């Protein structure tokens, strides 16, 4: 599993956590999350409710004894092992495809990179991503023509796939916005921001609109919530996420949010989810981005913390949180954040791992808490 990582990435995880953890890290960094967690949208229904509404799709939903709002659903897998060499004709899948029958999505042909040619309907095929990854195994619904020519269409039922999540986008419930796709250190986030319905709250990295649904439903669609993102294209997709989930709490401003001062607006609450290396992202195929990249986004990263503390009212709150790993995004930049007049709360939620060198911030490591690599932040303004 070691290959999925560049060299210098693992000497950096094996100088920041130990040979020994940085292994079990990056082992499970390969694979998708153990417990995949939803959000029970309280606006619209409670969690009870919507565990019958589950049930009654043959789905196994769970309740999260922390999270009186969480729900989440046990991953199934490995089902062959590591190093299996099954004797099949090879589908070849590009990046995204293959990242989703690796979790039990099926294949469908504008994910069909190019295929044996001996390929006909009804052969057994085994499925593997650009550089050769075994993600999973099915059956072709399509001749090797229709199959690297069709734009669209189910091209191989994927009956094996290396695991199984269920997936959720097309039930019923979903459309009529009774949940939202969401971690579980994500929903941490969000109660530990712990808005109140008084609080100026900003939310200046909000697409999609995870979070930020997250906390008009404990505002129970009370007060105002500024979301802000770059793109409106993003927006646009949020404002679709927002109407589903009939969220009324939400005024959605598009701007570089680094200039966030620009407006009028000292904040009370501000949620600064910020735009990282995504190291800790699961399933992780192949990690890409590497030591360079951590220190130019740490960079980066500053100019958000910067134009928020100066947003911040005095005894006003920041949350930062990333998904990411590394130290740089992380504690190093948390430690900026000390040097500017921001002091270390105490979090109200507390379930995940203690800090590197650092007490009072959370970490998620996906061998301890069988979730994605995370880092939550909590902030006190004691002075400018």
């Amino acid at each position: 599993y070691l290959e999925a990582f560049p060299k210098e990435l693992r000497e950096y995880y094996k100088n920041l956590f130990g040979k020994e953890e940085a292994n079990k890290i990056m082992k499970k960094l390969r694979e998708p999350v153990e417990h995949y967690y939803i959000r029970v949208n309280t606006l619209k229904i409670s969690r009870e409710k919507l565990i019958g509404e589950l049930k009654k799709e043959g789905l196994k939903p769970l309740r999260s004894p922390y999270l009186p709002e969480g729900l989440y659903f046990v991953r199934e897998g490995p089902n062959f092992s590591d190093d299996f060499e099954p004797k099949l004709p090879v589908v070849v899948a590009n990046k995204y495809a293959a990242e989703s029958v690796y979790q039990g999505a099926m294949l469908y042909a504008p994910g069909v990179l190019k295929a044996d040619k001996n390929i006909k309907e009804g052969d057994e095929v085994q499925i593997r991503d650009p550089k050769g990854l075994l993600v999973g195994i099915g059956i072709a619904r399509m001749d090797y023509k229709e199959m690297t020519e069709a734009t669209r269409g189910l091209a191989v039922e994927v009956t094996l796939p290396k695991f199984k999540l269920p997936s959720l986008s097309e039930l019923k419930a979903f459309e009529k916005g009774y949940f939202y796709p969401q971690g579980l250190p994500s929903m941490v986030t969000a109660r530990v921001l712990e808005p109140k319905e008084d609080d100026v709250i900003i939310d200046m990295a909000a697409a999609p609109g995870g979070k930020t649904t997250h906390i008009a439903q404990l505002l129970e669609n009370k007060g105002e919530i500024i979301a802000i993102d770059k793109s409106k294209n993003r927006l646009r997709k949020m404002e679709e996420n927002i109407k589903r989930l009939g969220v009324k709490n939400v005024k959605l401003v598009q701007m570089d949010a680094r200039k966030l001062p620009d407006l009028g607006i000292k904040a009370d609450k501000i949620l600064l989810d910020a735009p990282c290396t995504a190291l800790g992202v699961r399933p992780k195929l192949w990690e890409e981005r590497t030591l360079k990249h951590i220190e130019a986004t740490a960079r980066y990263q500053r100019a958000f913390i910067w134009a928020a503390i100066k947003s911040l009212r005095r005894g006003g709150v920041l949350v930062y949180s990333t998904c990411t790993l590394s130290y740089e995004e992380n504690e190093g930049n948390v430690k900026f954040m000390i040097r500017k007049g921001m002091k270390l709360e105490e979090q109200s939620i507390f379930i995940g791992s203690p800090g590197i060198g650092m007490n009072k911030v959370q970490r998620f490591y996906p061998h301890k808490h069988l979730t994605q690599g995370f880092f939550i932040a909590k902030l006190r303004k004691v002075k400018d």
